[PDB]
Protein backbone atom coordinates (compact mmCIF):
# COMPACT_ATOMS: atom_id res chain seq x y z
CA UNK A 1 0.00 0.00 0.00
CA UNK A 2 1.14 3.59 -0.58
CA UNK A 3 1.93 5.43 2.71
CA UNK A 4 -1.64 6.26 3.79
CA UNK A 5 -4.21 5.97 1.01
CA UNK A 6 -6.02 9.29 0.60
CA UNK A 7 -9.67 9.21 1.81
CA UNK A 8 -11.94 7.59 -0.79
CA UNK A 9 -15.53 8.80 -1.17
CA UNK A 10 -17.86 6.61 -3.25
CA UNK A 11 -20.98 7.53 -5.22
CA UNK A 12 -23.11 5.86 -7.90
CA UNK A 13 -25.70 7.19 -10.34
CA UNK A 14 -27.24 3.70 -10.53
CA UNK A 15 -30.15 4.50 -8.21
CA UNK A 16 -29.41 8.08 -7.25
CA UNK A 17 -31.98 9.90 -5.14
CA UNK A 18 -32.00 13.39 -3.58
CA UNK A 19 -31.07 11.74 -0.27
CA UNK A 20 -28.07 9.78 -1.58
CA UNK A 21 -26.81 12.87 -3.42
CA UNK A 22 -27.04 14.98 -0.26
CA UNK A 23 -25.03 12.32 1.59
CA UNK A 24 -22.42 12.35 -1.19
CA UNK A 25 -21.97 16.13 -0.97
CA UNK A 26 -21.90 16.00 2.84
CA UNK A 27 -18.95 13.60 2.84
CA UNK A 28 -17.04 15.66 0.25
CA UNK A 29 -17.48 18.85 2.30
CA UNK A 30 -16.52 17.06 5.50
CA UNK A 31 -13.35 15.74 3.86
CA UNK A 32 -12.15 19.10 2.53
CA UNK A 33 -12.70 21.53 5.40
CA UNK A 34 -10.32 21.23 8.37
CA UNK A 35 -13.35 21.74 10.61
CA UNK A 36 -11.71 24.65 12.41
CA UNK A 37 -10.74 27.92 10.70
CA UNK A 38 -14.17 29.43 10.04
CA UNK A 39 -14.77 33.03 9.00
CA UNK A 40 -18.21 34.50 9.73
CA UNK A 41 -19.69 31.01 10.25
CA UNK A 42 -18.30 29.77 6.92
CA UNK A 43 -15.57 27.05 6.94
CA UNK A 44 -12.33 27.82 5.10
CA UNK A 45 -10.27 25.31 3.13
CA UNK A 46 -6.77 24.50 4.49
CA UNK A 47 -3.81 26.62 3.35
CA UNK A 48 -1.66 24.84 0.76
CA UNK A 49 1.62 26.26 2.12
CA UNK A 50 1.80 24.15 5.27
CA UNK A 51 -0.20 21.20 3.95
CA UNK A 52 1.72 17.89 3.83
CA UNK A 53 1.36 15.77 0.67
CA UNK A 54 -0.49 13.06 2.64
CA UNK A 55 -3.24 15.53 3.61
CA UNK A 56 -3.33 17.10 0.14
CA UNK A 57 -5.88 15.09 -1.87
CA UNK A 58 -9.32 13.47 -1.65
CA UNK A 59 -10.38 10.72 -4.06
CA UNK A 60 -13.94 10.59 -5.41
CA UNK A 61 -14.83 7.11 -6.65
CA UNK A 62 -17.61 7.35 -9.24
CA UNK A 63 -19.48 4.19 -10.21
CA UNK A 64 -21.83 3.87 -13.17
CA UNK A 65 -25.10 2.02 -13.77
CA UNK A 66 -23.22 -0.20 -16.25
CA UNK A 67 -20.39 -1.40 -13.97
CA UNK A 68 -17.92 1.39 -14.80
CA UNK A 69 -15.78 3.34 -12.35
CA UNK A 70 -13.70 6.52 -12.46
CA UNK A 71 -11.67 7.75 -9.49
CA UNK A 72 -11.40 11.55 -9.49
CA UNK A 73 -8.66 13.43 -7.63
CA UNK A 74 -9.79 16.51 -5.71
CA UNK A 75 -7.38 19.06 -4.29
CA UNK A 76 -8.38 19.80 -0.69
CA UNK A 77 -7.16 23.41 -0.79
CA UNK A 78 -9.61 24.47 -3.53
CA UNK A 79 -11.76 21.48 -4.53
CA UNK A 80 -10.04 21.41 -7.93
CA UNK A 81 -10.23 18.23 -10.00
CA UNK A 82 -6.58 17.60 -10.85
CA UNK A 83 -6.96 14.21 -12.52
CA UNK A 84 -8.63 10.79 -12.55
CA UNK A 85 -8.05 7.05 -12.81
CA UNK A 86 -9.81 4.61 -15.13
CA UNK A 87 -9.06 0.93 -14.65
CA UNK A 88 -5.28 0.93 -15.04
CA UNK A 89 -4.65 4.34 -16.61
CA UNK A 90 -4.31 7.70 -14.85
CA UNK A 91 -4.70 11.12 -16.46
CA UNK A 92 -3.84 14.51 -14.97
CA UNK A 93 -4.35 18.03 -16.29
CA UNK A 94 -1.34 20.25 -16.97
CA UNK A 95 -0.34 21.92 -13.65
CA UNK A 96 0.29 25.65 -13.33
CA UNK A 97 3.49 25.35 -11.29
CA UNK A 98 6.27 23.09 -10.00
CA UNK A 99 4.64 22.80 -6.56
CA UNK A 100 1.49 21.18 -7.95
CA UNK A 101 3.47 19.07 -10.41
CA UNK A 102 5.48 17.73 -7.47
CA UNK A 103 2.24 16.91 -5.64
CA UNK A 104 0.58 15.24 -8.64
CA UNK A 105 3.29 12.55 -8.72
CA UNK A 106 1.69 11.06 -5.59
CA UNK A 107 -1.77 10.45 -7.07
CA UNK A 108 -2.62 6.96 -8.32
CA UNK A 109 0.98 5.76 -8.00
CA UNK A 110 -0.03 2.11 -8.47
CA UNK A 111 -1.43 2.64 -11.98
CA UNK A 112 0.47 1.22 -14.94
CA UNK A 113 -0.26 4.06 -17.36
CA UNK A 114 0.32 7.69 -16.35
CA UNK A 115 -0.55 10.63 -18.60
CA UNK A 116 -0.40 14.41 -18.20
CA UNK A 117 -2.55 16.43 -20.60
CA UNK A 118 -0.90 19.33 -22.41
CA UNK A 119 -3.95 21.45 -21.59
CA UNK A 120 -5.13 22.60 -18.18
CA UNK A 121 -8.36 21.61 -16.46
CA UNK A 122 -9.60 25.17 -16.00
CA UNK A 123 -13.09 25.91 -17.39
CA UNK A 124 -11.86 28.30 -20.09
CA UNK A 125 -9.58 25.65 -21.60
CA UNK A 126 -12.13 22.85 -21.25
CA UNK A 127 -14.91 24.89 -22.90
CA UNK A 128 -12.73 25.54 -25.96
CA UNK A 129 -12.00 21.81 -26.17
CA UNK A 130 -15.61 20.74 -25.70
CA UNK A 131 -16.63 23.37 -28.24
CA UNK A 132 -19.46 24.30 -25.89
CA UNK A 133 -19.88 26.80 -23.06
CA UNK A 134 -21.10 25.58 -19.66
CA UNK A 135 -24.43 27.34 -20.26
CA UNK A 136 -25.08 24.93 -23.15
CA UNK A 137 -24.09 21.76 -21.31
CA UNK A 138 -26.90 19.98 -19.46
CA UNK A 139 -26.47 18.82 -15.86
CA UNK A 140 -28.23 16.10 -13.90
CA UNK A 141 -27.93 12.41 -12.98
CA UNK A 142 -28.29 11.58 -16.67
CA UNK A 143 -25.44 13.80 -17.93
CA UNK A 144 -23.31 12.63 -14.99
CA UNK A 145 -24.10 9.01 -15.89
CA UNK A 146 -22.84 9.75 -19.40
CA UNK A 147 -19.89 11.78 -18.11
CA UNK A 148 -18.47 8.91 -16.05
CA UNK A 149 -18.90 6.66 -19.08
CA UNK A 150 -16.87 8.94 -21.37
CA UNK A 151 -14.02 9.39 -18.88
CA UNK A 152 -13.80 5.61 -18.51
CA UNK A 153 -13.76 4.92 -22.25
CA UNK A 154 -11.08 7.55 -22.85
CA UNK A 155 -8.66 4.83 -21.77
CA UNK A 156 -10.06 2.49 -24.45
CA UNK A 157 -10.13 4.31 -27.79
CA UNK A 158 -13.57 5.86 -27.32
CA UNK A 159 -11.99 9.23 -26.65
CA UNK A 160 -13.09 12.31 -28.63
CA UNK A 161 -11.53 15.24 -26.74
CA UNK A 162 -14.67 17.41 -26.98
CA UNK A 163 -16.60 14.68 -25.15
CA UNK A 164 -13.78 14.14 -22.64
CA UNK A 165 -13.70 17.86 -21.82
CA UNK A 166 -17.50 18.07 -21.70
CA UNK A 167 -17.61 15.16 -19.26
CA UNK A 168 -15.04 16.84 -17.01
CA UNK A 169 -17.05 20.07 -16.91
CA UNK A 170 -20.21 18.13 -16.02
CA UNK A 171 -18.49 16.22 -13.19
CA UNK A 172 -16.78 19.36 -11.88
CA UNK A 173 -19.97 21.38 -11.42
CA UNK A 174 -21.93 18.46 -9.93
CA UNK A 175 -19.17 17.73 -7.41
CA UNK A 176 -16.63 20.49 -6.73
CA UNK A 177 -19.00 23.40 -7.30
CA UNK A 178 -21.79 21.56 -5.45
CA UNK A 179 -19.60 21.19 -2.35
CA UNK A 180 -18.46 24.81 -2.63
CA UNK A 181 -21.99 26.22 -2.83
CA UNK A 182 -25.05 24.91 -0.98
CA UNK A 183 -26.98 26.76 -3.68
CA UNK A 184 -25.47 24.72 -6.52
CA UNK A 185 -26.11 21.54 -4.55
CA UNK A 186 -29.76 22.54 -4.51
CA UNK A 187 -29.85 23.05 -8.28
CA UNK A 188 -28.54 19.53 -8.88
CA UNK A 189 -30.97 18.13 -6.31
CA UNK A 190 -33.99 19.76 -7.97
CA UNK A 191 -32.79 18.17 -11.21
CA UNK A 192 -32.51 14.74 -9.56
CA UNK A 193 -35.88 14.90 -7.76
CA UNK A 194 -37.74 15.45 -11.04
CA UNK A 195 -35.28 13.42 -13.15
CA UNK A 196 -34.23 16.42 -15.23
CA UNK A 197 -31.21 17.46 -17.26
CA UNK A 198 -30.71 21.17 -17.86
CA UNK A 199 -27.94 23.70 -18.46
CA UNK A 200 -26.86 25.96 -15.56
CA UNK A 201 -28.51 29.39 -15.63
CA UNK A 202 -26.63 32.72 -15.05
CA UNK A 203 -27.07 32.75 -11.26
CA UNK A 204 -25.20 29.43 -11.08
CA UNK A 205 -22.53 30.44 -13.60
CA UNK A 206 -21.73 33.73 -11.85
CA UNK A 207 -21.31 31.98 -8.48
CA UNK A 208 -18.76 29.62 -10.03
CA UNK A 209 -16.96 32.58 -11.59
CA UNK A 210 -16.98 34.47 -8.28
CA UNK A 211 -16.01 31.78 -5.73
CA UNK A 212 -12.50 33.12 -5.15
CA UNK A 213 -13.70 36.73 -5.14
CA UNK A 214 -16.36 36.02 -2.52
CA UNK A 215 -13.84 34.12 -0.40
CA UNK A 216 -11.49 37.12 -0.42
CA UNK A 217 -14.23 39.65 0.38
CA UNK A 218 -15.62 37.54 3.23
CA UNK A 219 -12.17 37.15 4.77
CA UNK A 220 -11.35 40.85 4.34
CA UNK A 221 -14.86 42.03 5.26
CA UNK A 222 -15.04 44.62 8.04
CA UNK A 223 -16.72 42.37 10.63
CA UNK A 224 -19.22 41.21 8.01
CA UNK A 225 -19.77 44.15 5.69
CA UNK A 226 -17.99 43.93 2.35
CA UNK A 227 -15.38 46.62 1.71
CA UNK A 228 -17.03 46.96 -1.70
CA UNK A 229 -20.37 45.70 -3.14
CA UNK A 230 -19.93 42.45 -5.06
CA UNK A 231 -22.29 42.22 -8.02
CA UNK A 232 -23.93 38.87 -8.73
CA UNK A 233 -26.41 37.50 -11.27
CA UNK A 234 -29.97 36.29 -10.82
CA UNK A 235 -31.63 33.36 -12.60
CA UNK A 236 -32.83 35.75 -15.32
CA UNK A 237 -29.38 37.26 -15.83
CA UNK A 238 -30.22 40.46 -13.95
CA UNK A 239 -27.54 41.92 -11.68
CA UNK A 240 -27.68 42.86 -8.00
CA UNK A 241 -25.08 43.79 -5.39
CA UNK A 242 -24.25 42.03 -2.13
CA UNK A 243 -23.11 44.35 0.67
CA UNK A 244 -23.02 41.94 3.62
CA UNK A 245 -21.91 38.36 4.27
CA UNK A 246 -25.24 37.48 5.95
CA UNK A 247 -27.01 37.16 2.59
CA UNK A 248 -24.35 34.69 1.43
CA UNK A 249 -24.39 32.47 4.55
CA UNK A 250 -27.06 30.01 3.30
CA UNK A 251 -25.51 30.17 -0.18
CA UNK A 252 -21.74 29.59 -0.03
CA UNK A 253 -20.50 26.58 1.94
CA UNK A 254 -16.72 26.54 1.44
CA UNK A 255 -14.18 29.32 0.89
CA UNK A 256 -10.61 29.22 -0.41
CA UNK A 257 -7.98 30.32 2.10
CA UNK A 258 -6.98 33.96 1.62
CA UNK A 259 -6.07 36.05 4.66
CA UNK A 260 -4.39 34.46 7.67
CA UNK A 261 -6.96 33.48 10.33
CA UNK A 262 -7.12 36.83 12.28
CA UNK A 263 -7.00 36.66 16.05
CA UNK A 264 -7.94 32.94 15.76
CA UNK A 265 -11.31 33.24 17.47
CA UNK A 266 -12.56 29.65 17.79
CA UNK A 267 -14.08 28.10 20.91
N1 LIG B 1 -10.32 21.05 -12.86
C1 LIG B 1 -11.13 22.02 -12.41
N2 LIG B 1 -11.73 21.82 -11.22
C2 LIG B 1 -12.56 22.77 -10.74
C3 LIG B 1 -12.81 23.95 -11.44
C4 LIG B 1 -12.17 24.15 -12.67
O1 LIG B 1 -12.32 25.14 -13.35
N3 LIG B 1 -11.35 23.16 -13.12
C5 LIG B 1 -13.70 24.70 -10.68
C6 LIG B 1 -13.95 23.93 -9.54
N4 LIG B 1 -13.26 22.78 -9.59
Amino acid sequence: IFPKQYPIINFTTAGATVQSYTNFIRAVRGRLTTGADVRHEIPVLPNRVGLPINQRFILVELSNHAELSVTLALDVTNAYVVGYRAGNSAYFFHPDNQEDAEAITHLFTDVQNRYTFAFGGNYDRLEQLAGNLRENIELGNGPLEEAISALYYYSTGGTQLPTLARSFIICIQMISEAARFQYIEGEMRTRIRYNRRSAPDPSVITLENSWGRLSTAIQESNQGAFASPIQLQRRNGSKFSVYDVSILIPIIALMVYRCAPPPSSQF
